[PDB]
């Protein structure tokens, strides 16, 4: 590895933040060869510019202990992804909770990306891709929709991020 990125998933319970994770990380979703029980991280390497960038993806925001969530909790995050469900508008209503519990518990400066998560579902859809862009661009955020059954925009969401990660620190840098 030349770089390695923490990355966070935070989110309500029910959006697929674990699926976004073992799709990334392991192809797969709800499958019987992996266990999605109690991993408090998957790593995925990726490369950028020719540079292998080792990727440590957390999703320990649902479980009890980090109910209340405190500053230690962000410490080292380099990138943050907010998931809510395009089927679920109380799922997105929320990320602006979310976005206000980074803000303020947050001691580092940290890129953020919004995920629409079950974009294959549009039949429930309760979260047109314009109000979620439009949350988004209100932040100063970068938006996708994604789907961890489908397939879609889940390297794209990923690469994206990692991608604004390294071009940070390139610049700071040189
Ligand atoms: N249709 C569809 N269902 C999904 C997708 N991602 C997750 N789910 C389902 O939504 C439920 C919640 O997923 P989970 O990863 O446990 O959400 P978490 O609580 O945020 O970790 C599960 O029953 C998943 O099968 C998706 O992209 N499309
Ligand atoms: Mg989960």
């Amino acid at each position: 590895m030349d770089y390695l990125f923490k990355l966070l998933l935070i989110g309500d319970s029910g959006v697929g933040k674990t699926c976004v994770l073992f799709r990334f990380s392991e192809d797969a979703f709800n499958s019987t060869f992996i266990s999605t029980i109690g991993i408090d991280f998957k790593i995925r390497t990726i490369e950028l510019d020719g540079k292998r960038i080792k990727l440590q993806i957390w999703d320990t925001a649902g479980q009890e202990r980090f109910r209340t969530i405190t500053t230690a909790y962000y410490r080292g995050a380099m990138g943050i992804m907010l998931v809510y469900d395009i089927t679920n508008e109380k799922s997105f209503d929320n990320i602006r909770n979310w976005i206000r519990n980074i803000e303020e518990h947050a001691s580092a400066d940290v890129e953020k990306m919004i995920l629409g998560n079950k974009c294959d579902v549009n039949d429930k859809r309760q979260v047109s891709k314009e109000r979620g862009e439009k949350l988004a661009l209100d932040y100063g955020i970068k938006f996708m929709e994604t789907s961890a059954k489908a397939n879609i925009n889940v390297e794209n969401a990923f690469f994206t991020l990692a991608r604004d990660i390294k071009a940070k620190m390139d610049k700071k840098h040189h």
